[PDB]
C-alpha cells in the first residue's frame, strides 16, 4: 500500500533546523491516496515547536455515468463535495495555530505560500519572503467550477476544508450549483436539452464539458500548522480525513419537457488515517486507517 520515509535533516542555524518524514496511506477500493509530509521546525530561539503538515494526494470523484438506453428518465452520480480535516486528537500541548488555505477562495486556481521567520514568526500569504524566512511551503491546486472554505468547526484542535461545486456552467446557461431550481426545469445543471427529442440518458452535457472535480478527481493540497509546547508530552495523534460527497443528478420526461432533480451528498465515501506524532525523534508512526460510506 504505503509507507513513512526515514527523516531527513536540513540544518538552517545554530537555532532552526529541519526534520522531513512523508506518509502515503491508500484507499484503494475508494480511490483515495493521502500524502502526509511532515516539517518538524526546531527553532532555539522560540519556546514553541513547530509542525508544518503539507496533505497532498488525491480524491476520486466517483462518477458513475448514465446508461445511454434510459428513456424518460436517467441518473448520474458526480462528486460534489470534497472535504479534508486535520485533526490533533490528544496532548494538550499540541494546538493548531494556522493552515492554508485560511480564507474562501473561488479562484481557478488557489495558491498560498507558508514562510516560518527564525523566531517562530509564520505567515500566509495569497500567491507563490526569503532571506529573513527559515523555511517555506506552498500550496497549488485546481478547483475549477468550485470554491474553497474552511470548515465551521475548525479551531484551537482542528482544521478542515471544503471545495464544493460553486459556478458550473452548462454551456452559455448557468452558473449552476448543487441547489439550482428553476419553476419549470429543476436543477438544469446537468441537463443539455429542455425540450429534446432524445433519450434520458444522452440528455446530459457531455462529460468533458463537465468541470474535472465532477467527473475524474481533486488533488489536494493543504498546509496545518501546528505547535508543541515543550512539556506534558513528547507524543501526540493526529487523524487526517479525506472524503466525497457524491450527488445524484437525474432528470425525466413529463410529456412535455425534461426537469432536473440533484439529491446532495446521497452516497458519500470516507478514508482516515491516524498517526502518532513523535516531536522530540520527529518522526510519525501508523496508528489505523478507516474506510467509511454512508449510502441514502
Amino acid at each position: 500500500e504505503g509507507k513513512i520515509t526515514p527523516v531527513s535533516v536540513k540544518k538552517v542555524d545554530d537555532k532552526v533546523t529541519l526534520y522531513k518524514t512523508t506518509a502515503t496511506a491508500d484507499s484503494d477500493k475508494f480511490k483515495i491516496s493521502q500524502i502526509l509530509t511532515f516539517n518538524f521546525i526546531k527553532d532555539k530561539s522560540y519556546d514553541k515547536d513547530t509542525l508544518v503538515l503539507k496533505a497532498t494526494g488525491n480524491i476520486n470523484s466517483g462518477f458513475v455515468k448514465p446508461n445511454p438506453n434510459d428513456y424518460d428518465f436517467s441518473k448520474l452520480y458526480w462528486g460534489a463535495k470534497y472535504n479534508v480535516s486535520i485533526s490533533s486528537q490528544s496532548n494538550d500541548s499540541v494546538n493548531v495555530v494556522d493552515y492554508a488555505p485560511k480564507n474562501q477562495n473561488e479562484e481557478f486556481q488557489v495558491q498560498n505560500t507558508l514562510g516560518y521567520t527564525f523566531g517562530g514568526d509564520i505567515s500566509i500569504s495569497n500567491g507563490l519572503l526569503n532571506g529573513n524566512t527559515a523555511f517555506s511551503e506552498t500550496i497549488n491546486y485546481k478547483q475549477e467550477s468550485y470554491r474553497t472554505t474552511l470548515s465551521r468547526n475548525t479551531n484551537y484542535k482542528n482544521v478542515g476544508w471544503g471545495v464544493e461545486a460553486h459556478k458550473i456552467m452548462n454551456n452559455g446557461w448557468g452558473p449552476y450549483g448543487r441547489d439550482s431550481f428553476h419553476p419549470t426545469y429543476g436543477n438544469e445543471l446537468f441537463l443539455a436539452g429542455r425540450q429534446s427529442s432524445a433519450y434520458a440518458g444522452q440528455n446530459f452535457i457531455a462529460q468533458h464539458q463537465m468541470p474535472l472535480l465532477s467527473r475524474s478527481n481533486f488533488n489536494p493540497e493543504f498546509l496545518s500548522v501546528l505547535s508543541h509546547r515543550q512539556d506534558g508530552a513528547k507524543k501526540s495523534k493526529i487523524t487526517v480525513t479525506y472524503q466525497r460527497e457524491m450527488d445524484l443528478y437525474q432528470i425525466r420526461w413529463n410529456g412535455f419537457y425534461w426537469a432536473g432533480a440533484n439529491y446532495k451528498n446521497f452516497k458519500t465515501r470516507t478514508f482516515k488515517s491516524t498517526y502518532e506524532i513523535d516531536w522530540e525523534n520527529h518522526k510519525v508512526k501508523l496508528l489505523d486507517t478507516k474506510e467509511t460510506e454512508n449510502n441514502k
